[PDB]
């Protein structure tokens, strides 16, 4: 053991700060008509760059690279719906104050884009959660905790093959939020207000799911394009969600 060694070691999340991706771009192609069509496929296209980015960020981080590699990939496909609205509602309230869905710099959603997306009721929650984000004043390092403990929010009913070496990593993550909002007389207040902000994700994911799921099945007859990523992910992750193999872990409730 070094004294120096141990000193010098970043926090879990100096290291959540390091190995955040860079904002990625949808490649949105601006002459194209607004409708249904075009902007869902578009912005199936941008989840699919999105979750590239995804993989090799939870590749490095923290516990996780100590899970069965069966685990992980289950992890990621189990929440990788979580993690795109809340990323899309912080960098909603980050770049833009919340006025606007901020999926990509290039992908900017008004009221408009919300309408003819036809998505609209899916957008205003998502969109409610970085009303939320302002409300609470969040901050980028409760966000990086509360994103990690997404990707730990479903798991297979009967567990993963590590089971017990996850429920660690994620009862260490919850500990780091206790200390980042603590940083107690309004820290126990905060700690619960964002505990319940991470338990209403699972019925908006589970809303956005039903229609991603819709659209997957309806995709030729609603023209809804999607990258080989998205349909390897869908492909099996929908059966396992609709034959209620996915588990979502609650704080509260
Ligand atoms: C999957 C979806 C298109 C892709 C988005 C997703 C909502 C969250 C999200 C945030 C992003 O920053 C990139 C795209 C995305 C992952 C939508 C919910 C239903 C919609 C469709 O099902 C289109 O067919």
């Amino acid at each position: 053991l070094s004294t120096i060694s141990r000193a010098l070691t970043p926090s879990p999340v100096m290291v959540l700060e390091n190995i955040e991706p860079e904002i990625v771009y949808a490649g949105y192609d601006s002459s194209k008509p607004d409708t249904a069509e075009n902007l869902l496929s578009t912005l199936n296209r941008l989840a699919g760059k999105q979750m590239i980015q995804v993989v090799k960020w939870a590749k490095v981080l923290p516990g996780f690279k100590n899970l069965p590699l069966e685990d992980q990939i289950t992890l990621i496909q189990y929440s990788w719906m979580s993690l795109s609205s809340f990323a899309l509602s912080w960098r909603s309230y980050k770049h833009t104050n919340s006025q606007f869905l901020y999926f990509a710099p290039d992908l900017v959603f008004n009221e408009e884009k919300m309408h003819q997306s036809a998505m609209y009721e899916l957008c205003q929650g998502m969109h409610q959660i970085s009303l939320q984000f302002v409300r609470l004043q969040l901050t980028f390092e409760e966000y990086t905790i509360m994103k990690v403990l997404l990707l730990l929010s479903t798991i297979p009913k009967d567990g993963l093959k590590s089971q017990a070496a996850f429920e660690e990593m994620r009862t260490n993550y919850i500990k780091e939020l206790r200390k980042m909002v603590t940083k107690s007389g309004q820290s126990w207040q905060r700690f619960y207000q964002l505990t319940k902000l991470l338990d209403s994700m699972h019925d908006l994911v589970s809303d956005l799911l039903e229609f991603c799921f819709y659209t997957f099945r309806e995709s030729h007859a609603l023209k809804v394009e999607f990258p080989a990523m998205l349909v390897e992910i869908i492909s099996d992750q929908l059966p396992k969600v609709e034959s209620g193999n996915a588990k979502p872990l609650y704080f509260h409730r």
